[PDB]
């Protein structure tokens, strides 16, 4: 049972993140996407491209996986992506991202019928 | 079960700002689940300063119980408001930044802030 007092930090306390959006993205999307239950995911990268561009990926350049499968594709193009690496501060509950923007192009597997993402694999 | 395309989406995937603050903070602290909460204040000072507030100006609530209290000086608040097209679970927010008194209730023992009442 959620106490009343508990309730209340969730639903309208926010001390610790910063006003930029620019560096609370990670906060906020690491936590909204549940990648900080339980445990802090370490690194995620969000892309921003269209969802019909990333499964695009599919059909396009075949690369080895760094795990040493053979789905992995690589993007023709550069992509815009996030970078959320988990900072020092970090502890969860608490858990703190540094938010971080570049283009490069990525590397996801590619799995099931129709061939779609199901894994990021890399940016290059 | 969530699929492992479904899972890429929701890891990875954010296509298409300062304004995407409520659309953010809503989905990660979990009020956008089983419907959007239509308005939300979110304050931005030390928990210290809005347990204060317990103890500070004794007021009547909205709903007419009078366990509520205001707090004697402005705080920076953000209200988070359900925008025209708004529909669970596609949930959209309005962001806008404010300083503004707010009035809670207070309960429990220690007595700190249970409920969040208005803002003025």
């Amino acid at each position: 049972k959620e106490s009343a007092a508990a309730k209340f930090e969730r639903q309208h306390m926010d001390s610790g993140n910063s006003a930029s959006s620019s560096s609370n993205y990670c906060n906020l999307m690491m936590c909204c996407r549940k990648m900080t239950q339980g445990k802090c995911k370490p690194v995620n990268t969000f892309v921003h491209e269209s969802l019909a561009d990333v499964k695009a990926v599919c059909s396009q350049k075949k690369v080895t996986c760094k795990d040493g499968q053979t789905n992995c594709y690589q993007s023709k193009s550069t992509m815009r992506i996030t970078d959320c690496r988990e900072t020092g501060s970090s502890k969860y509950p608490n858990c703190a991202y540094k938010t971080t923007q570049v283009e490069k192009h990525i590397i996801v597997a590619c799995g099931g019928k129709p061939s779609v993402p199901v894994h990021f694999d890399a940016s290059v």
